[PDB]
């Protein structure tokens, strides 16, 4: 049974990434699929190139914000279904940022900014393309165009963290020549992570795929490939409302609490997680996304000891709880949900009674257990023969609520 | 059954207010009850007065934000349990903003800012006080101190929208001399709404509004049959705390906020959305995000949010939908809709979506969504008072959480 | 809270009773409220007296079935809303069993059968009456009629376990003259338990609570008489037999309900509706057989076990009952244990915790098979954690009970 | 594709009775007791000596099936314990001919089914704990399994079907299904072959595949150019299939009724299981369930057998569904309450609009099957919406799943 290749091991250590949707669609703020979904006249929609100034895009600020949220990589949409490229395609197309008023290779600014902050730059590429008539009219030539667009990314920006391929609504059954495309990527970017949102066709879609995406609600530890074959990692994605590109009248935002639980859940099932934000037309992080990033950032700073290196382990929680354990080489960590805030005396807020939370699968004697957020030592008992650990999971100090609270176990 | 007195009818038309928690506790950003709950030394806590600059308090910005969110009044904490007064108590106490570096009557700034935006200013007053030893040592004198503190508010700021009394953790047995306190308010501010946290029987005839739990399932209680009608109000804060709490990450979804606002109207209550200011008096960025989202919803819902009332029209089994009545229209408030894709791209909302209601007996001419004016198809059975509409899903790129259809009668 | 009077104390030890609905309505088999709810013609409906033979009523079989199910008392409907009396009213009314072909005092047969099986006989009396015009047309005279009907029951059958009064709720404003009614009962039946479906009258011993009440019930104000509590469950949606009511509860929910009643400090009545002629229906027999297996296993705790301030861990429905010698863990949501490849759900260690046990424990064992459980305690925080093993293949008790033996 | 005629007939059966009875029945601690309780094999097998079948009456079994509205019966002819309830004619000594009963139970069973116009089906466990061949010589085990089926195919005349349980034990091994099934086709061309482990069928000869009871959506009928395969779900009354005396964890009759309706909604048959006592009697508990289910299936007879799923969905937040026959549609309506009167409110008295999408034809009349009450309704033919006022139950009744028949113009 295979173990991850070094570059995949590294990918798993990244833990959290920021996904950034930004394209011509951003100017209309009605979702990234607007051209197809709203049946827009193609010519009129493509005129959006003329007002693509990128006047507020600051890759340095974006990389800084990603670092502060505790992300270790960023996936930027280099070309979405609309087919507009955020980089210099060096003559491949006129529908690129060099032909917009911006006149800046935004991908170059992005990679430079990522490097300064020690973040891996990843490139999102949509394979279903609405711009080029090649897609319907001459699919083999389309493949060449797709491949060349990828090749430019592989050869003009230095080492790349990875590629994130999106083939939602792909041509069913057509030959995508993945071995040629992935093969080319390996030749120029041997170390790049290849991610696919259609990497599972029963069975990976190509040997060169490193990561497959999964739905955020996946209950159990994800699939890592057949037992004698290359280990493939997993990734889940969450966007803040219902849309990936900015959508001004989409008010259906998830709670910050659910965001935190999703990040925790991803780690529990052995996947990375991407948190998505949609930039404004001119390239700014919207205020709403800033709020979510600030809250997530406080959680990830507290969870830093386990968020990156923590792995799933055969330790289960007791009946009726959502609690789980993550393992690093030096420690185990209890991730504890559904805690309440502690009041005092007459003021009952919910958390003040003893709160025994049990786990099954810990066989080693424990010296100390403490909450990461405030270093409070927890009392506990063990039955080593049955591998039971029971901790008194105290509630939050008044004035705080971490949503997912983490206790570090220090072994005897 | 009595109907609301005019001032209470005006209150119910306010619909939505903003609650603002700001005090010395704000500087520690660990919740408004920190002094008691964290067992602080009183002297050390009360030193916070020395750094209360209010350097970033701008009542105009706050009034403007309230206007933009669609709120029609603001409840500001004038004195919380900590017992510090945000206004000039004119010698009643040294623990007031006049004795802080800010040196500004913040209530005066607040009332002026409310008037310029046509918002009603409401004053929150805690009756359980941790600062004055009168509270435990000389309760009759405490009553006089409480009453005098309210008297200052009734006499120094012009007409006031209302008072919001918080009796949480009070002495429930004691005689609070409510007739004298409320009576005094009636004398100076005949038109003020009196709201009570702990208003069986109402706690005093002069109470106009009583508070209710956020999740109360059914239309609220308005008082006994021959008695004065009392209105209701629910409150929601964005995380678990009312004052700012920097490490409280447990924020509710904006969607739940919108559903709570709609729910309050559905059960015949006003709703307060609470924000906790920073130590220096700024609206925190997180609160701004929620206000921006809520403001888009309330602008869309303006035709019904204020004048709409509960009416004996129920929704079909398995839905959370409900109806609000104004004098000219009924409005269907429809939940659990999905976004519409196109053809092969299925987002959830594209099939016909029959939503039914029971209790509409009049022939309908037209029904349309407030957000985009799309006309809905519908059928009626007038004898059984059934209405069924095809509630189309959201246009791609939008999601209103609670979608509202206006009914136009023949 | 005062200490319960001895009769009340005895009542709480009864634990489980059988409720029996049987009247003229039983012949129709469309529910006990049929006369009112189906708007029947009163004269035509009352003709059912002419075919009330009680040909299959055997009070001995009923008492035996109650004994076998582990019930300690039986509440029999002596007169329901329909207003027909199952006993000899000695001239009070012609609408009684002595004027039916049965021509037997069924209450007499019932009390004798209860006594021989050592069960307390309780009499159910409906106070909302559809038969006598007095009810609407002359309420004060109705009160006298009601009172006399109870007086017959208090004077003609020897000592009675109790009275179960249903239906003052019909007229919540009216003066029901409870002191005279209850006082009369106290005079002739000082030890009888008075159950009523601030408390309405000082003589009331027991108050009914809904089946779903979450918390330990109310026992009256401090310095006042302690009053007990009782909950009721029927097997489908109706109390009298209802042939086309297919909406029966699971036997599992029945067992959980009985367990729940004890947890909140109440007795529980399980209701059965007899057939027209007075037989226990086959469906009710099935439920009684299943309940009887559970109550036989739970006998150590079912009668004497009382609620105690010991709570269960987050996310479990488990609870604790206290007797003078032992505590008992009542554990829900267990699965059956498979073996090796065959995973049925119960085979991993299953830590279930409780908070409020401060004393060192010597042993814990399941009542059903005597298996000893492993456990750990933290005496300072009063935490007990047991490994609640799953059921042996081939069994499933729904509510499993572990007995704690203290050092 | 169109179902083969034998498969179409199977689908019309709707409901069957599953009967578990073997040596394990004597223990009353579940049918898997020998393995799960780690019993000594020799000691367990001695149970053959007290297998009298003294209370087995195949006519009572057939009668109970008839009364519940079942159209076939699946009897366990050999379970994992490996004991055969029929004469294996020299294949094995571990059969009913070597027990005190001395009668071929299968023969009695087939005769009793034929007299009630029920199809007899034979359940056969392919995972066998008795014969050492199973672990020690799998190819020879296959021959033994096949011969045991051959006896069933050749000694009883035409049979309704075979119900194979347990190739899931060795998921990798070659079970030689073409030879086993081919043999069955040769002697019993019209028999339904059901498989417990059947997006690819395990053999072309399989007619029916089993599915989980809780499957949400209409079942899979096979790839678009290939043989149509039917589906079946199973429910037992408690947690065990064989009798289990101290298993008190019985499902509600209401859940049983909902499961039967659910099977039909998803286009499957349903088997309701009963475990006989040691000596072969139907336990009283099973009789109670049968009687309750029988009242429902008698009321649902117009649609239970011929009703099929159809692209008509119910409104948001209801569990209602529609079944189609050639002459009618039927609304199956859940979560109704009983109707009180005036001040006595039982829950069902207000107008109760229940909607469906996908009916495009004008309707003349709609009425409840249980009492013939006519329902009021409105239609929007352009959007294919039907809304009915689903009145609650008459006091004294509660059908759990209520059925309204639609009569078209």
């Amino acid at each position: 049974m295979t173990e991850p290749l070094p570059r995949i091991q590294h990918y798993e250590d990244l833990g959290l990434g920021l996904f950034i949707h930004w394209g011509l669609y951003s100017q209309m703020a009605v979702g990234e699929w607007t051209e197809l979904i709203h049946h827009r006249n193609q010519h009129d929609y493509e005129q959006l190139i003329k007002t693509f100034t990128a006047a507020q895009f600051d890759a340095k600020k974006i990389a800084h914000a990603a670092k502060a949220v505790g992300a270790k990589y960023i996936v930027l949409t280099t070309k979405h279904h609309e087919g507009f490229f955020l980089y210099d395609t060096k003559g491949l197309s006129d529908f690129d940022v060099m032909h917009a008023p911006a006149r800046r290779d935004l991908i170059a600014e992005f990679v430079a900014a990522c490097r300064e902050e020690d973040l891996l730059p990843f490139f999102y590429m949509a394979t279903y393309d609405w711009h080029t008539p090649l897609y319907d009219d001459d699919f083999p030539a389309y493949l060449t165009y797709l491949q060349k667009s990828v090749e430019v990314l592989c050869r003009n920006y230095g080492p790349v963290g990875g590629f994130w391929f999106d083939g939602n609504w792909n041509k069913k059954d057509a030959d995508w020549h993945l071995p040629e495309l992935y093969g080319m990527i390996r030749h120029y970017q041997p170390n790049a992570i290849i991610v696919s949102n259609t990497g599972l066709k029963n069975q990976v879609s190509d040997p060169e795929i490193d990561v497959v995406t999964y739905e955020r609600r996946t209950p159990d530890e994800i699939y890592h490939g057949a037992p004698n074959e290359k280990y493939v990692a997993g990734e889940i994605s969450i966007t803040l409302n219902q849309h990936w590109g900015i959508a001004a009248n989409d008010l259906n935002y998830k709670s910050p609490a659910e965001m935190i639980e999703t990040v925790a859940h991803a780690r529990h099932i052995g996947a990375n997680i991407l948190v998505n934000i949609g930039l404004t037309g001119t390239g700014a992080i919207p205020a709403a996304a800033q709020t979510y990033m600030h809250l997530l950032g406080r959680w990830t700073a507290m969870a830093a000891p386990v968020l990156y290196k923590g792995r799933p382990v055969p330790v289960t929680s007791a009946h009726g709880t959502r609690d789980f354990v993550l393992h690093t080489s030096k420690h185990d960590f209890l991730c504890i949900l559904d805690l309440q805030v502690v009041g005092k005396d007459n003021v009952v807020l919910g958390g003040e009674g003893v709160n025994p939370r049990s786990f099954v699968g810990i066989g080693q004697p424990i010296q100390r257990i403490h909450w990461l957020d405030n270093d409070e030592v927890l009392s506990f008992t063990q039955d080593l023969d049955k591998k039971v650990l029971t901790v008194d999971a105290t509630g939050y100090p008044y004035g705080s609520d971490w949503v997912v609270r983490i206790a570090q176990i220090d072994y005897e």
